[PDB]
C-alpha cells in the first residue's frame, strides 16, 4: 500500500473517481466541472499560420537568430530583461498565449514548491524521505534524505533504455498515463515509485525523474493538498500569470510533477523573474532568499559526473532541481527533453525561455546548438 | 473502413498520434502544444467555498428559488433577459467562469453547426446520409436522410440499458473514451457508428446519441475540418465568448459531438441569444432566419411518442437537435442528462441556462422539478 493521498474532491474515496465511475454520484458533481482530468479533451477556440518574430534589439547582434531558432525546432522563445519583454519568437501555428509542455523544466517548478515548504519550516531537507512518506520503506528511497532527492544524488537501478518496455523509464510513463498500460504495471505513480531499488549508495548525481515525483509525494503528505493544488497555492497563483498552467494527472489525480506541466512562455518567464527577485513574486514570497542563493551557488561539483553536461560546463553541478552551469556568467537553467529551457542570466537580470520540439529527446548535437543560442543571447544583453 | 477523416495536424497520418506515439516526431510538435488532447490533465490555477446567489428581481416572485436550485443539484444557473444577465446562481466550489459538462445540450450545438452548413448550401438535409458518408452504407444510416438524423426519426437497435456492457449505449461511451475499453470494442466512434443496425423504418422519434455523432461526421466530410475546429469556426468563435469551450475527443481526435462539450453558463447563454436574434451572433450570422424559425416551430408531433416528454408537454416535438415543448409559451430547449438545459423563452426574449449534477441521469421526478423551475422563472419574466 502507498498510504493516504489527497482526495480528488471533498469526501472522495481513495482513487475515486476512475474513468468508469465519474458519471456516478457523488463523483459526478466534481467530474462534470473537471472532465479534462478524466478524459482527453480539446479546446474549442473563442477566437476565429505565420511565424511571429519580434527579436527587438538583439537582432542586430544576432543576425541569424530566427534561422537558428528554426533549426532547433523552436516553438516559443522569449527574453525578459528585468521586467520587460525585449524579444519574442513564436513559430507558425503557435500563438503567443498558447501553452507548451515543459517536460523536465517541470522539475524546477516542483523543487520550488518544496522550497516554499522549507521556507515555512514544514519540510526539513536533512530528514529522511521516510519521515514524510513512511510507505517508501524498503525502497531505494529508504535511507536517503529529502535533500539527496532534491539534488538527485541517489543511486537507482533505473533503465533509461526507453524502447524496452521493461525499462523503468517507460514503465514510469505507463504508470502515469503517458503511455498505454501493460498487464502487471503498477496502478499509479506512487506504486511505481515503491518498486524502485538501488545499491544503497548516495552522493553521486544520477538524473532520474522518479526523484521529482517523490518530492511531489512528500509535498502532498506534508500539506494534505493534491500536488496540482499545491503547485498553484505555493507557486502559480503568486505569479500574476496570464493563464492557468496545466499538468497531466494519473488515474488517482496525481500530477506528473517530473514532466507534465504546460504553460505559456511569458508565464514561465515569471518563474525566472521570481528567482532573480530573491524568491519574491507579485503575490508574495515564494521561496526564501537563502533558497535562491543556494540554487545560484550550485551543487557539489564532485557529485556531477554527467559528461553530457560537464563536457560543455566543466564546473557544472545540480541542486534543488536546477542545472547549474558553473560558467563565468553563473548561468542556471531548468532543462527538459526536446529542447525546453528556463534559463537564468543573473548578470543582466534576464530570463530566457525557449520551448521547442526537437525530433529527439536528447543528442549532443541539439544541446550544443541550443546552448550556443542561449549563451549568445545572454551575451547580447551585456552592457557595451 | 470508415474512410477519410481530418488529420490531427497538417500532414498527420490517419489516426496519429496515439497515446503511444505522441512523443515521437513529427507528432510531438503538435502534441507538445496540445497535450490535454492525449492525456488527462488538470488546471493549475493562476488565482489564489460558498454559494453565490444573485437572483435579482425574480427573487421576489420566487422566494424559495435557491432552495429549489439546491434540491435539483444546481451547479450553475443564469438568466439572460435580452442582452442583460438578470439572475445568477453558482454552488459553493463552482466559480462563475468555471466550465461545466453540457451532456446532450452538446447536441443542440452540433445541430447548429449543421445548420450553418445548410445556410451555406454545403449540406442538403433532403440528401441521404450516404451522399456525405458513403462508408455508412450497410448500416442503419444507409437510406435515411440527413434531416431524419437531425430530427432523430430513425429506428435503431440501440440498447439503452447502460449497466449491460453489451448495450450500445455503454459501447458508445467505450468507443469514445468515456469508459475503459473492452476487448473487441470498435477502435473509435466512427467504427462504432457503422456497427449500428435497425429494421429500416423511419418517421418515429427515437432519441439516440449516435445520430448526433453521425451529424458531426457529415460536418467533417463536408468541411474537411476536425469537428473540434468546425464547432469553433461555425459557432463558438462567432459568439464573442469569454472562454474557449472544450470537448472530449476519442483516440482519433474526433470530438464527442453528442455529449462532450463543456463551457461556462454565461457563454452557453450566448448560443441562446443567437437563436433569439434570428441566427445572428456578434461575430456574424451563424444560421439562417429560416433555420431558427423551423426550430421554434417544432417537429412533427405524430413522430413524438416519448411519454417522458409528452406527459409534461402533450404537444411537444423534436427537430434539428432541439426539444420543442409546444407549450403556450413556445418554449424550446437543449437538454442533457443529470439536469442540463439551454432553455429558450422567446416571449420574454430570455435564455435560461441551468447546469446541474443530479445523482441520476434521468428520472420523472427530476424532470418534473427541473421543468417546474424553468417554467416558473420564465413566467416571472412576463410583464405585469
Amino acid at each position: 500500500s502507498t498510504g493516504q493521498h489527497p482526495a480528488r474532491y471533498p469526501g472522495a474515496a481513495a482513487g475515486e473517481p476512475t474513468l468508469d465511475s465519474w458519471q456516478e454520484p457523488p463523483h459526478n458533481r466534481w467530474a462534470f466541472a473537471h472532465l479534462g482530468e478524466m478524459v482527453p479533451s480539446a479546446a474549442v477556440s473563442r477566437r476565429p499560420g505565420h511565424a511571429l518574430a519580434r527579436l527587438g534589439a538583439i537582432a542586430a547582434q544576432l543576425p541569424d537568430l530566427e534561422q537558428r531558432l528554426e533549426q532547433t525546432y523552436t516553438d516559443a522563445f522569449l527574453v525578459l530583461r528585468g521586467t520587460e519583454v525585449v524579444a519574442e519568437y513564436y513559430r507558425a501555428g503557435f500563438a503567443p498565449d498558447d501553452r507548451h509542455l515543459l517536460m523536465s523544466v517541470s522539475k524546477s517548478l516542483c523543487g520550488t514548491v518544496v522550497g516554499a515548504l522549507v521556507d515555512e519550516g514544514r519540510i526539513d531537507p536533512a530528514q529522511p524521505v521516510t519521515e514524510y512518506v513512511p510507505e517508501l520503506a524498503g525502497s531505494v528511497y529508504d535511507g536517503p534524505s529529502v535533500l539527496q532527492v532534491l539534488d538527485m544524488q541517489i543511486s537507482i537501478d533505473y533503465n533509461e533504455d526507453y524502447v524496452d518496455p521493461a525499462s523503468e523509464v517507460q514503465t514510469h510513463d505507463r504508470s502515469a498515463g503517458w503511455r498505454t498500460r501493460r498487464h502487471g504495471d503498477p496502478a499509479d505513480t506512487y506504486e511505481f515509485l515503491t518498486t524502485l531499488r538501488g545499491d544503497g549508495s548516495t552522493g553521486e548525481f544520477q538524473y532520474c525523474s522518479a526523484n521529482t515525483d517523490v518530492l511531489a509525494w512528500i509535498v502532498e503528505r506534508v500539506t494534505g493538498l493534491r500536488y496540482v493544488e499545491a503547485l498553484s497555492t505555493y507557486l502559480w497563483a503568486k505569479l500574476d500569470a496570464d493563464r492557468d498552467a496545466t499538468i497531466t494527472v494519473d488515474t488517482t489525480g496525481f500530477g506528473f510533477a517530473n514532466g507534465g506541466v504546460s504553460c505559456t512562455a511569458r508565464d514561465l518567464a515569471r518563474v525566472g523573474r521570481m528567482m532573480l527577485d530573491g524568491g519574491v513574486a507579485p503575490g508574495g514570497r515564494v521561496v526564501s532568499e537563502d533558497w535562491v542563493r543556494r540554487v545560484l551557488a550550485g551543487g557539489s561539483h564532485e557529485a556531477m559526473t554527467d559528461k553530457g553536461f560537464t563536457n560543455t560546463f566543466p564546473d557544472g553541478s545540480y541542486t534543488r532541481q536546477w542545472w547549474c552551469t558553473g560558467n563565468e556568467r553563473g548561468n542556471v537553467s531548468g532543462i527538459g527533453i526536446h529542447g525546453q529551457n528556463l534559463w537564468l542570466d543573473p548578470l543582466t537580470d534576464s530570463v530566457i525561455v525557449k520551448l521547442s520540439s526537437w525530433p529527439d529527446p536528447y543528442t549532443e548535437h541539439w544541446h550544443r546548438l541550443q546552448n550556443g543560442i542561449l549563451l549568445d543571447v545572454s551575451r547580447a544583453l551585456d552592457a557595451v
